């Protein structure tokens, strides 16, 4: 009833770049999306699979020092939930099994599923309960590209590492995946109540669209 | 040469009531590392996921190529310190790659030694020699109980289903024994398996480790 968003982070604070910096959480996302949500009258809560996160080194408190645990979660309280990403979504998003109920859940009660950056890889398994179909199937989706980790030097570390992308992810659930013609646009889609955006730079955009695609 | 394997705790909290976050007690793993260093040898860092956060409460080569456990290779090290915070009382007890890692290093004649909480890894650990709890008919320390009502963090505990050491003791054919003051230098060997039971133990534990490594 009253107006509520989640905004998950990954929970994955480790070894990445390779170099030696840690990935996690990218702040601006969450920042950008925490505020748009607030602006628009949300009350809103962060979670992530374990409860845990750090901030990728490479590089509103309250919410974060508040963070639920998915254990601990009751889905119904939500109208919108926002996967946010950092390269740290790359290791646990495809396996949060517990988000991936709580989107499941929210989004069988007529709610909103967004995803930016590496936040889609959480549609990776990712049922929809109403459908038992997987979520993403026949959806158009964007997401961060193949292309923009060639650009960053790092899609070494995913061959390396046995990652995955979320063109993959979107071909693996029967979903269509459309990239933004540069890694770094604002770039979103509203695919009925599944809202996605390539990045940071699409924070903004990503959430407007889930915000919008409430009343629909 | 000579390697020692430390882990850390995966879980960056949350844990107090209060919004701070649990993770890794920092003091443990330097003086850890540097006792290790200082007696010849060469030191890894692994948690279960390879990743880790600083309790909010509150060498870096080795951190910076910390190992997830799934890649790491047992038979190359002669010694497994597991270093703790409260975060251990999340992933310890059911870090499964950590165990196994723990469990061969064992088997082939190296030393088990955990501070603090990194006691509750032995949480059905197997000695796959003996195929028993590893820590079956020994004696162990860990942060006692007291420490956590001393703390607060009681009620955490209950409320989220977590144990103790001492429980965990229990819960495997193990005698735990307790220091006096949660915070005493506090240390114990017991064969190959070593334990300590705070921050303050770190250097008495990792003495007691490579001490138990020659017998």
């Amino acid at each position: 009833t009253p107006k509520r968003a989640l905004i998950s982070l990954t929970s994955y604070h480790g070894p990445f770049y390779k170099d030696g910096a840690k990935t996690g959480v990218f702040v601006v996302e969450i920042l950008r999306s925490f505020d748009t949500f607030e602006k628009h009258g949300f009350e809103v809560d962060f979670v992530s699979e374990t409860g845990g996160f750090g901030w990728d080194e490479h590089y509103f408190n309250k919410a974060l020092a508040r963070i639920k645990t998915a254990n601990e979660v009751n889905a119904s309280d939500y109208k919108v939930f926002f996967a946010s990403a950092g390269h740290g979504a790359l290791f646990d998003y495809p396996k949060a099994k517990n988000l991936q109920d709580i989107a499941s859940k929210i989004y069988a009660n007529g709610g909103v599923i967004a995803a930016i950056c590496h936040g889609p890889l959480l549609f990776d398994g990712l049922i929809d309960i109403k459908t038992t179909r997987p979520l993403i199937e026949g959806k158009a989706i964007t997401g961060f590209p193949l292309e923009g980790e060639i650009a960053l030097g790092v899609d070494d570390i995913l061959r390396s590492r046995k990652l995955t992308t979320v063109e993959r992810v979107a071909n693996k659930n029967g979903a269509k995946y459309l990239a933004p013609i540069h890694p770094w646009d604002d770039y979103s889609i509203t695919d009925g109540k599944l809202v996605t955006g390539v990045n940071a730079n699409s924070s903004y955009s990503t959430t407007i669209r889930a915000i919008n695609a409430l009343y629909s």
